Parts: structure tokens; C-alpha cells; sequence
């Protein structure tokens, strides 16, 4: 029993980190067979970063001027690219460590661990969500660019994100690791403000499942609704509209729960009107929407 | 900038992580150096468990009884003891994934990296702390016995913790790796109850610098209070007496963000007096306790 906001084991990804180097300039890479995968700001001087022209700077950057380090041992870089916001890496040696991985472009509303990174080396690691607003609410000081993020589906890697910007108002934003930005944000430092952080709807769901599997049973009410009751609700509280792939995809909590998912709707509908009257779901005075369904039957149900 | 429930990153523990096995019971064992480490309850059956003699039990236990796997791989058991409430199983092969370690037995109010595992399988990472009523609240289904907590210093693993129980109430009991249970608990179902959960009032005051420190700063107040006067507010609230040591602990954050600790005392006073009126602070409607005055620290600072 017990619900905790839970990251994927970071050991695979921290077989992947290393720190690259461009003039004065120090972030992280990620380093999967015979590629070390970087933002392309890396080239940037902060005087450049107010309106880089990449193309233009990367023509002045040899293969000897990336210096990329993989604990204390430099590796030989043989080649580089830029592929969108990301540069390419080749060196002459594959990491060996390299998992089983793929690069997958994450929709809103999905969660992910961050392996937090500084000169390469993991400090930490935390579970995140791509926000509707395509930003991610993360922990990022100076150095910590390149760090990713991922999931893990038992041994393969899935790299979704690449720590790139925050925004004047601490928001994170980033690419996936084809270097295309999630939303509309650019490797500039420039005015970029952030849309309406709305609500993860079929998130909060997934929670309050979790909450009644965990014996949170408080806010269980004897009321339906309608998705599109439901909807008029959501939307004025700046939650995400409910779909049937939503209701569809919380099927198995409604299943393992006996409680319709409808019914939960009704629930949720009378928490957001009444509030939480001081009371807590699962240690939590607010409505959690860093859950999905899928994380929510993983860590019920244990998959390694 | 941002601040997250951050985990140590967890590859150096997840390269220690074994299944052990003993008749029909199957849960998790730490493999450091040529011992393997597991909650003495292995040799229990769930009959055994309500009023279990282990001395008497593990007479009936041979080295060949104790199955050890590491990944796919069967590990040659050529010796075992009881050291409390863990059995420490001498095999013939030396982790050679063995970190920098210690064992450490840790104070509450004290936060730690658990790495839930299932038949010696990492499943995620989450941030615990010891409760002031040495439990903690993780996140633990049957087979997750043997998962331990711990914390990192650079390259050494500091363990603090192994799984071993859950009470009635969902909440967690274990032992250091010396085998000693935190708090009054045993490893026999029956009767447990908890004491009270008051909050870590130091751990609460990090959190608010924290807040400073990333932007949160509407709970500041115009008021200063006394440690003596604080602490009658606490007393009221369960929270934990603040002591001259908590103050002298919390000297870096006061001195980083120029708010004196008896300041920001008064400004906690007035949020426990008044409640946080609908408003969050780091993304929290509710003050959190599991953050040390290091993490902070540690988090805003970047240590890796
Ligand atoms: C995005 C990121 O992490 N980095 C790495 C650090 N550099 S920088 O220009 O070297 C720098 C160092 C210290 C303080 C700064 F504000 C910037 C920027 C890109
Ligand atoms: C404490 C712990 O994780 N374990 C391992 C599992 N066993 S058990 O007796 O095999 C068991 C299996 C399934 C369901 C159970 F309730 C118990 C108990 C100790």
C-alpha cells in the first residue's frame, strides 16, 4: 500500500551522461552508441544566445572544439550535425553501457522521469508531466542543459525530452531527442511567455483510482454526471476536456475499483466546486495530475 | 530555478539489488561485497508470521535453502547468521558492482531514496523521510520486503533503510542494515499501532527558504517571533519543537536569502494560524516536511 510520486530507476540513463564542452560553455550529453546528443546552444556565448543565427556559428566549430568526457576519460569526436535544436556527436567509441532505447515525441499530459545533471554527472532524479502549455515544471540550475528525460518499458529506454530553456517565469521548456521543441518555444533568449497550464483531467482520475485502491476513500460521493457535464465543469476550472479515449483509457481502475468512471467524474466535479474543505487525497491538499492511468496500474500493480 | 521531491539517482543501489528466496517466499536482498542482505521474516510462512521464533525457525534453514539470484544468475550461499531483524547470507562471489558504502541508522526528520523492487527488480524511486514515529509513508506491495533506503555522498551509499512491514494504517516499518527496527516496531503480525505524525517544523522551514529562493515569497510576513513563542504554536499544530541546533542548521539558507530563521519562523506561525487561503507554495497546498535543510541546500546548489 502507498502512493509516491515514483521516477524509473536511473542507472541506464546514468550509463548515458556525459559532460560536453564548446569554448566556454559546459552542459550535458547524452551518449547512446556512437552519438553524444546535445542542445545546440552549447556553441552559443549568452551575448549570442539574444538572437543566434546556429548555422552561422556551428560553420565556425571544428569536431576538436566539442570536448566531450565521459567520466574522466575524453572522447574523440569524428563528426557533428545539427539535427533541429540538437547537435549529433559522433565519436569513435560506442558507449558500451548503451541501453536498449528509442526516441519517442511524448503527447501533454504524459509523465516522465528527469535524471537532473551538472559537467555529466546525475544529482538527481524526479517525475515530471509535459504540461498542455508543452511546458515541464522541473528542478534546473545553470549546467543543467541536456539533461532528459525518459521512461522505461522493462529494459528499453524511451528518451522523450532534452532540458534546453527556462522561461522568465521558471518554467522549463525542451526538445525531444530529434531536437524539435515541445510547443512553441525557441532556443533564444527572448520574451517566450507560456499558455494557460491547464489541468491534467484523466490524470487527476488516475489519482483519485490510486487514492481509493490506497483506502482514500473520503470524497467518494453518491452522485454521476456526463462527459459533457462533466466538460462544462472542467472547462471552467481550466481542466483539460474529458474524452471517451480518456474514460476508455481508465477502463482497468474503473474495472479493479467497481466505480464507474463517470461516477469519479461526479467526484471530481463536487471536489473542484466544494474544494478539499482542509482535508487530503493521498497526502495532498491539491488535485495531483502527475499521474497516468498507466503509471497509476504500474506502481499498483508493481511491474519491474 | 524550480524544486522538485528529488531521489539520489539510484544506479550504484540498483547494481546491488538481488531476489532471495526461501521455500515459497520470494523478496529482495542488498548484495554488497560477498554478503546479501534480506528481512529475516524470508524464512517465515505467513502462519509463521503471527508469533514467529526465528531462532527456532532458521535452526531448519541450510545455506542451500537461501536461493540468491542476481539478474539471471544464481549466487552460491556459504554461510548465513541472524543480526537482528536481517539475515546476512555470505555467498562465494563478491558484488562487483559493490559501491562506496555505509550503513548508517538515521534520526527522524531525516529524508532518504527508497528503490522499490520486486524479485530483485527495480520498479522506481521515490524521497522518504523517517517520521518523527519512526515510520515512514512509501510506496510498498507484497514482494517489495528487502528494498532499502539510502542516501549518496558523491561516489559512497549511506543505506539508512530496509523494508520489512506495513501496519494496519498503510504506513512502513523496517530496520537499518544492522537489522535494528526504527521505532517500537517488530516483525510479527500483530497489533501495531503508530504514535503521532507531527510534522518536521525544520524540514517545513527549508522548504519556505527553498520557496524564497525560487520566487513563492507571498507567505512573507512583517513579523518576527522567539523560539519559545514559535514553539507554543507548534506544540498546537504537532508540529516538532524547534531547536537551537534546527536555527543553527537553517544558518546557510537565512544567510543565502538575507531572511533571519526566527523571521521566517513567524511567517510558518502565521500559515499555520491563518492556513495557506487557497494559494500553494512550490506547487503545494500544504506545507512539506520532507525536504532536509541539505536537500535544500543540495537542490538549489546543484551537488552531484
Ligand atoms: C543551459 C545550461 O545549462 N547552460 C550551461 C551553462 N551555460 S553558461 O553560459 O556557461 C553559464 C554559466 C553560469 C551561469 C550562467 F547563467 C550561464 C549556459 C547554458
Ligand atoms: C514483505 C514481503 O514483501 N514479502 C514477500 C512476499 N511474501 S509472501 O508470503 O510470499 C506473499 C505473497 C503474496 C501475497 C502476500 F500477502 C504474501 C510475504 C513477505
Amino acid at each position: 500500500s502507498g502512493f509516491r510520486k515514483m521516477a524509473f530507476p536511473s542507472g541506464k540513463v546514468e550509463g548515458c551522461m556525459v559532460q560536453v564542452t564548446c569554448g566556454t560553455t559546459t552542459l550535458n550529453g547524452l551518449w547512446l552508441d556512437d552519438v553524444v546528443y546535445c542542445p545546440r546552444h552549447v556553441i552559443c556565448t549568452s551575448e549570442d544566445m539574444l538572437n543566434p543565427n546556429y548555422e552561422d556559428l556551428l560553420i565556425r566549430k571544428s569536431n576538436h572544439n566539442f570536448l566531450v568526457q565521459a567520466g574522466n576519460v575524453q572522447l574523440r569526436v569524428i563528426g557533428h550535425s545539427m539535427q533541429n535544436c540538437v547537435l549529433k556527436l559522433k565519436v569513435d567509441t560506442a558507449n558500451p553501457k548503451t541501453p536498449k532505447y528509442k526516441f519517442v515525441r511524448i503527447q501533454p499530459g504524459q509523465t516522465f522521469s528527469v535524471l537532473a545533471c551538472y559537467n555529466g554527472s546525475p544529482s538527481g532524479v524526479y517525475q515530471c508531466a509535459m504540461r498542455p502549455n508543452f511546458t515541464i515544471k522541473g528542478s534546473f540550475l545553470n549546467g543543467s542543459c541536456g539533461s532528459v528525460g525518459f521512461n522505461i518499458d522493462y529494459d528499453c529506454v524511451s528518451f522523450c525530452y532534452m532540458h534546453h530553456m527556462e522561461l522568465p517565469t521558471g518554467v522549463h521548456a525542451g526538445t525531444d531527442l530529434e531536437g524539435n521543441f515541445y510547443g512553441p518555444f525557441v532556443d533564444r533568449q527572448t520574451a517566450q511567455a507560456a499558455g494557460t497550464d491547464t489541468t491534467i483531467t484523466v490524470n487527476v482520475l488516475a489519482w483519485l483510482y490510486a487514492a481509493v485502491i490506497n483506502g482514500d476513500r473520503w470524497f467518494l460521493n453518491r452522485f454521476t454526471t456526463t462527459l459533457n457535464d462533466f466538460n462544462l465543469v472542467a472547462m471552467k476550472y481550466n481542466y483539460e476536456p474529458l474524452t471517451q479515449d480518456h474514460v476508455d483509457i481508465l477502463g482497468p481502475l474503473s474495472a479493479q475499483t467497481g466505480i464507474a468512471v463517470l461516477d469519479m467524474c461526479a467526484s471530481l466535479k463536487e471536489l473542484l466546486q466544494n474544494g478539499m474543505n482542509g482535508r487530503t487525497i493521498l497526502g495532498s491538499a491539491l488535485l495531483e495530475d502527475e499521474f497516468t492511468p498507466f503509471d497509476v496500474v504500474r506502481q499498483c500493480s508493481g511491474v519491474t
